[PDB]
C-alpha cells in the first residue's frame, strides 16, 4: 500500500492495480492539470508517465 507523492494528498494507492502505484500517484493527480510535489506546481504526463513542472505545459 503506497501513498501519493503529491503534497496535501493522503490518497491510498491500495485500490489501484499498477501504473498509478508504480510512479507513486493517485488517479486524481494522474489525470489532473495542476499538482503540488515538493513545492513547485507540475503536471503528471500519461504518455511519458512521470511528473514534470508545468512551465512549458499547455
Ligand atoms: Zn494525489
Amino acid at each position: 500500500a503506497i501513498c501519493c507523492q503529491v503534497d496535501n494528498c493522503g490518497a491510498d494507492l491500495s485500490k489501484v492495480k499498477d501504473y498509478h502505484r508504480r510512479h507513486k500517484v493517485c488517479e486524481i493527480h494522474s489525470k489532473a492539470t495542476t499538482a503540488l510535489v515538493g513545492g513547485i506546481m507540475q503536471r503528471f504526463c500519461q504518455q511519458c508517465s512521470r511528473f514534470h513542472v508545468l512551465e512549458e505545459f499547455d
